[PDB]
């Protein structure tokens, strides 16, 4: 609780951020009231923050600062620091130095003297910095924020994504805590880690479809008598009707799997059109190969050989760099031939 | 941004607004195409059917930003009223103000006004979400800026090829909603699921990716055929048809450009193409002896064509740095070899051509 | 509150303690989930496990020297009244702690008092049960304690598949804890059988199919021509079918590149036993099938031509095989074919075992 | 593994009993407690002055001093007391009273005393020595059995011959002359991971096929003549050919029932059986009868037998590969049920 709810809030304010802002945490106030008027640790953190500003490595325009005490702490200037946001500050006047300070307890005067001396660090920092209490419900709030803000947020692997991103945030906070340099965690590194975490689980090399059809189904038996324009091409090559059942099965399962895989975001229309270009080239190779080898034969025999050689060869192709079953590669050839694109018969162009 | 996709202006502005929402449904446009005034015909048929979808439970008015697009902005006091009115007091004051402007309309559009005036609380909720945008010249440049700033984890290395795919997904939705005249519905949950899968494709280093778009009608393929280089001549000794010449000139150009792109990106290394070519030359050495054994007696062109087809079938299976390459790479590498006269198809290609 | 993996809290707090133990120390585990502070001196559920814990000592199957005993409450069941057993690690202090329990037991159970009658009969042995039993509670942040102890205590911990190793190893502990709970056997877990399971998940999730070897030897090399002029048995086998000199040179290149990589790089990424001697058997079956196909298809020719076609068919076929599920290049397959052809095991000529 | 230097078994034993964190080990010099050449007191603060100089891991480094000989003194035993909070802090003030060698010849740098005079670690770190005895091969062999979760006693070398090779290089080839050993225990266990995985893996995925022409459960299968053996009798195969048909059916029969007990495959499979391999057989049935005509009938059945055998080793089993025995053995499992046939007249005969 003391160490675990200090990284839910940084993740919750990093998830609701752009791809350019750098958010700096402070991991302060480990214990009267925790936040007093002349809080030496708060002025030390302010001095370190502004010394990080004049170092030149950190942008001032798009950097958000925070304070985390996980307690109300009942202070007036702490509420003033939590409050005056951009513009605001009653009516403007960002030159609000020595307001209700009045030089208390001059033991370490260097922090307030350096804060009052500088003019570029006593002015847009407070309007961008806000202070937030603990209010522990943060494993629920961050879980809601991930599914609300992140486009394409995975919900099945929700706990296995949200664990190592908190581990990365904890590792960054700890490694920046040993070196004593605040924390200059940027949203670009957080975004790269989140993208790698999601793309680890978004890896797949086989697209699975449940081939539960059969030769005795109603829709398979209708297409033989309906005769669409791929069954019509097989009727000139004198193939037996035993092939025409799984010819109609593979065509019906190719259209049923295209709409299934598209709706899950796996494939789209460009990827199936590329897959309908790779198999179209494969038909062009075996077309001239069979005419080369089996020359001087009747066209019923040559037309049958082109169907068999194109069935044993198109099974090696991939869709979205993923392996597909034999039903998809067999059935796409018929769905090519439906709009008269490829032909098993050598004279299918002027006969259909 | 890939400006070339079959580009339209209406697809950039949808994708920018889709990539600014928070996991909530976006209605999208109806293409209203100053002809659009307070008295208008094509405007009121668009808003009339929108009232039926609210009461049917198809969409919820709370988690929906309502948005319409015109290619050129039209000056109309009715249309600018709902674009600024997003509060409760603005929506209530605009229902009477609009109806006092379009009072006593034409009977062809009075039925559209009757469907809009069927309720009060449901009518003002559509006003409170309605926003009106217009086209701009810098439409693809705003998409590159919005991708690299709103997206935690934007890939800054192939985002010219990522955004070809995600614009074509939006293009496929808008085309599908235009073939059958049904109003568009696109959900940001389904938008990000394809967006999360395009970004996860260009992150795995085990796969070799290339944007395959050259075709037979391109200028480079015709110029390469008419230039007559070394590999087209070797294709011409064995007397192939023009289609094989076209596909050879296609495959060689995409193989060379893929070699250049993958070398200047960091995916493949420098010392892999030579080992790939040693593998393919060993394969050609096997198939030469095989075809010369199996085709004794037949003329030289038949043996050469048989060897070409056998090599075209066989050299696909090879790997480039243990990564899977496509058909175009393994088919254009043979022609790049034939450019340097390493491998050949004719049995006496060295004697016939110098 | 930490993120989870999808297992119950009775397995995250057992696998953490099972990882911390030695290789010769068993763990007895029990679950107390009867249920506010409900547990007291008269709750018979604690003495139900205690009677079972005591007659197992008389069984002798469980060693009594070094075995740690555990009972688990699924949440913090607070204000434990038998905590003197847990908070005592000294055997000399456990002697007076045994009769301290007997002071607070007083009157036994009215009808199930046999749990306590067998308890007060082995006092000298029961002092060993004091230091070997400790109270364990549901920590709340259960998966952020087993994952952290894996990254600290286990030597050679893999950080690449750590979230997926952790899924499988808790599956074995859940198999022991739950599938052996439908029948009420003695719920003991030996730590020697932990490391067989953990040493197989770690070993299986370390192999890789990037078996690779940079083949730099070319035709312009003195060892290739030296092996050609030397003429070993496989070169003599190639000479029976009158092969060209270029194929002879590539055969010598493949043989040297396979002989320099079969075992020479610390057995490569494989083992000698039943990987190469299985690869050789697969290639011999492949040669037999191709010999049948060649001698069946082209009936009637001079024997050099059918030998050459058998060589080319074997060359085109044997490149598909794997060396214990790894992708292996063509030079290895051709060199393995020539190495088996060296020992007269497979031959291209139809009369290769008679002429030589 | 037994024959090497005796100052090697103590190094790997201490690294064996350690965590993955606190993974820095230090080992360094080979009555001699303060001699003229000072080659035991060169190290004692100069080598860990790099802790103050700005090196990493300054709180979890464990040192080793003695190598083979047992020597008795007062300063070393006073500094090597218990490592408690108050006990370590009082060591350095007690050191300077009983030094018995305050000469600047051995205090060449002389700046460490002032520096190290601050508390505990700051003045006195955790310098502890362990000397080598004659049973240091026996102590390594016993501790690897006790502490390593998964010690391989099957191979009988106990995974210490090859880790003796790796731990010899850090002392010899990585000493870097006058430099600390500074051995990291993170890659010590990683190097232990490769040697352990090299010999533990006996079986990986496939069942060990041992049935090969040894004439039991294979030659016994031929004589009683089952269905798939009977199909090869009409096509007139040789006597050698029937052996691997009976061989490949037997290991296929063991592998189908063994894989489902361990939850590798399911009965929601056998889509590999009849959806794919029967469709594979159907295409090769029509391919043989197309081009190979005008031939004897018994030649056709072996022709389809060969083309089925070269093609069925492509289909995966629940997105996993299978061996050559499975695809050539499942082709006889359905021929046992007369699903397929090598001869065209496989229905009217049997």
């Amino acid at each position: 609780l003391g160490y675990k709810i200090q990284e839910y809030r940084l993740t919750q304010r990093l998830l609701e951020a752009n791809n350019s802002s750098c958010i700096g945490f402070e991991i302060l106030d480990d214990l009267r009231n925790i936040v007093s008027n002349h809080s030496k640790d708060l002025w030390k953190t302010l001095s370190n923050w502004m010394d990080l500003i004049d170092s030149g490595e950190i942008d001032v325009d798009n950097t958000i600062f925070l304070l985390f005490t996980n307690k109300r702490c009942h202070s007036e200037v702490l509420q003033l620091l939590s409050t005056s946001q951009a513009t605001e500050e009653a009516s403007k006047a960002f030159d609000e130095i020595l307001k209700i300070v009045s030089h208390p307890s001059p033991s370490i005067a260097n922090y307030l003297n350096n804060f009052s001396k500088s003019k570029t660090d006593a002015c847009r920092l407070i309007s961008k910095f806000t202070y937030i209490y603990g209010s522990g419900s943060a494993p629920h709030d961050l879980r809601e924020s991930y599914k609300l803000h992140r486009l394409g947020a995975l919900e099945e692997h929700l706990d296995e994504i949200m664990y190592e991103i908190l581990g990365w945030v904890s590792d960054v906070l700890t490694l920046a805590a040993e070196k004593r340099q605040p924390t200059i965690v940027r949203a670009k590194d957080f975004g790269a880690r989140l993208g790698e975490i999601e793309s680890k689980y978004r890896q797949k090399t086989i697209l699975n479809y449940f081939c539960n059809r059969s030769s005795e189904s109603e829709d398979v038996q209708n297409t033989i008598k309906d005769a669409p324009n791929y069954i019509k091409q097989l009727n000139l090559i004198n193939v037996d009707d035993s092939e025409l059942e799984e010819a109609a099965i593979a065509n019906l399962e190719t259209k049923d799997a295209v709409v299934e895989w598209t709706l899950n975001g796996d494939v789209q229309d460009y990827s199936y059109r590329y897959y309908q270009r790779e198999l179209r080239r494969c038909w062009g190779i075996q077309k001239q190969k069979i005419h080369l080898d089996f020359n001087g034969r009747p066209e019923t025999e040559v037309g049958q050989r082109l169907y068999i050689e194109c069935l044993n060869n198109v099974t090696r192709y991939y869709l979205e760099n993923k392996k597909v079953g034999d039903f998809f590669a067999h059935g796409t050839l018929h769905s090519m031939a439906d709009k008269l694109t490829i032909g098993w018969h050598p004279e299918f162009d002027k006969k259909l």
